[PDB]
DNA sequence: GCTTACGGT
C-alpha cells in the first residue's frame, strides 16, 4: 500500500510516488530530495531565502531527503535525475540529530525488506494527483 | 552508514 508523503512516520517503512526536485552523487552515497507536494511536519522547511537558487522544488515541510546506499547508489546515481518522478517501495524512514524525518535506501543483497526505486514515466495516471497538488501549492 | 537542506561533481 502507498503513502503520501503526508502521512509516512519514522522507523515505518513505507512507499509512495515522488517527483525528484534535487539530486547529488557524493564518493559515500547518492542522495534525493523528492516532493508528492503534501506536507509533513517532520520534513526540513527549506527557506524561500537561504536555499539555492537552484532548488525547484517547494518550500517548507515539502519534501524529504532520500539516502541511497551500496547497490542503491550504483543503480541510480547516473540514472535518476532531477524532474524525473520515482516509486519508491519499502523504504526505511528515521530522523536526523535535530528530528528530521528522511528515508533511506540501505544495503540488503538479500532483499529481506522487497526495497525498490524505480523511474515512472511522466505521463503515467499514478502521478496525476502530484501534478494537481503542484497546481495548488503553485 | 549520514553533518548536509551546499555543490552541479
Amino acid at each position: 500500500s502507498f503513502s503520501l508523503l503526508s502521512q509516512i512516520t519514522p522507523h515505518q517503512r513505507c512507499s509512495f510516488y515522488a517527483q525528484v526536485i534535487k539530486t547529488w552523487y557524493s564518493d559515500k552515497n547518492f542522495t534525493l530530495y523528492v516532493t508528492d507536494y503534501t506536507e509533513n511536519e517532520l520534513f526540513f522547511p527549506m527557506s524561500p531565502y537561504t536555499s539555492s537558487s537552484r532548488w525547484r522544488g517547494p518550500f517548507g515541510r515539502f519534501s524529504i531527503r532520500c539516502i541511497l546506499w551500496d547497490e542503491h547508489d550504483f543503480y541510480c546515481r547516473n540514472y535518476i535525475k532531477e524532474g524525473d518522478y520515482v516509486v519508491m517501495k519499502n523504504v526505511r524512514t528515521k530522523i536526523d540529530h535535530l528530528g528530521y524525518l528522511e528515508c533511506i535506501l540501505h544495503g540488503d543483497s538479500a532483499k529481506r525488506y522487497n526495497m525498490s526505486i524505480e523511474k515512472v514515466d511522466s505521463e503515467e495516471p499514478e502521478l496525476n494527483e502530484i501534478k494537481s497538488r503542484k497546481r495548488l501549492y503553485v
